[PDB]
């Protein structure tokens, strides 16, 4: 089997992407944030504290003839940005882009933190990291991809995120029309539960490539590109007036600037992030100070190849017995 679904930016800055997901019988369609940096599929639901729902579409298990309470199971997750959610668990039928899993753990939120409430466009998350990170207790549950794997024509999914435009998540096949040149594959460590790999270096604008190993994770659920302070300093040093602001919480730059591109290495290959991809607009409405899309990972504890990086590429998440990552230009 295969699946293919369109993923759409939630706003004009590509702060995140939502992908329609059919849950239950008859289908309830929710728009979920596909997240390769976590491993829970959770949704706003009829069980979510009423004051914490504001415009989201909810999953109502009682209206699904295929929903079954997973007795005793609870979940609780906190994300790198400080947001969190928690609740109980149903199994139900979940379909993505024509691809159907029966018995998928659907994690029903009883509580969500303010940032989820405040985002009416995201109805939940669909985790695509490794199942070892799944927070369901006392019986850990498998991701959607893990459950679908055996049925897929090929044990892979691909992320093709758009810049200010829709893109695609495909399951079970590689669309050879969706990229240019070849796909370069690189090794993955699953030891932390992430799609963790090692970039072979970087360049700033038309500058020469610096060969240096940068361990990080391919994370569709993170907006920006988080890299070592040395790298990030080298990038922003090429932008007149750019500075790190503790009051704003990272690098900002004059909105009048033209940003340089940023290149990262995948083995011997190179992925170029256009400078426009690194502009995340005024820090506040009407401000002439703009927020940078490349930020320091110092104090995160890990480098994150988030949407800023991934949307410049066609990315293959290969879940074969020995997982790997593939990157192509597009």
């Amino acid at each position: 089997s295969t699946g293919s679904a369109t993923t759409t930016p939630i706003d004009s800055l590509d702060d995140a992407y939502i992908t329609p997901v059919q849950i239950g019988t008859p289908a309830q369609t929710l728009n979920l944030d596909f997240d390769t940096g976590s491993s829970d599929l959770w949704v706003f639901s009829s069980e979510t504290t009423a004051s914490e729902v504001d415009g989201q579409t909810i999953y109502t298990p009682s209206k699904s003839t295929t929903a079954k309470l997973l007795s005793g199971a609870t979940w609780s997750i906190s994300y790198g940005d400080g947001s969190s959610s928690s609740g109980d668990v149903y199994t139900d039928t979940v379909s993505v882009g024509g691809l159907t899993v029966t018995g998928q753990a659907v994690e029903s939120a009883k509580k969500v933190s303010s940032s989820f409430t405040e985002d009416s466009t995201i109805d939940g998350l669909l985790g695509l990291a490794f199942s070892t990170l799944n927070t369901v207790s006392p019986t850990q549950q498998k991701t959607f991809f893990d459950n679908a794997k055996a049925s897929l024509d090929s044990p892979v999914f691909t992320a093709d995120l758009g810049y200010h435009a829709p893109g695609t998540y495909n399951f079970g096949f590689i669309d050879t029309t969706a990229y240019t040149g070849s796909i370069t594959y690189t090794a993955v460590s699953t030891k932390q539960g992430f799609w963790e790999w090692t970039s072979t270096g970087y360049a700033v604008g038309s500058g020469t490539f610096k060969s240096t190993s940068i361990d990080g994770i391919a994370d569709t659920g993170t907006t920006l590109l988080y890299l070592p302070a040395t790298v990030v300093s080298a990038y922003w040093a090429q932008v007149s007036g750019a500075k790190s602001s503790s009051s704003v919480g990272g690098y900002v730059f004059p909105c009048s600037a033209t940003l340089p591109s940023f290149t990262f290495g995948v083995g011997s290959a190179r992925i170029v992030i256009p400078g426009d991809y690194i502009d995340f607009g005024p820090i506040s409405t009407g401000s002439s100070s703009c927020f940078g899309g490349i930020q320091s990972s110092a104090g995160i504890g890990i480098n994150i190849f988030g949407d800023v990086a991934l949307k410049a590429a066609f990315v293959v998440f290969n879940g074969a017995t020995t997982p790997t990552l593939g990157f192509a230009s597009k």
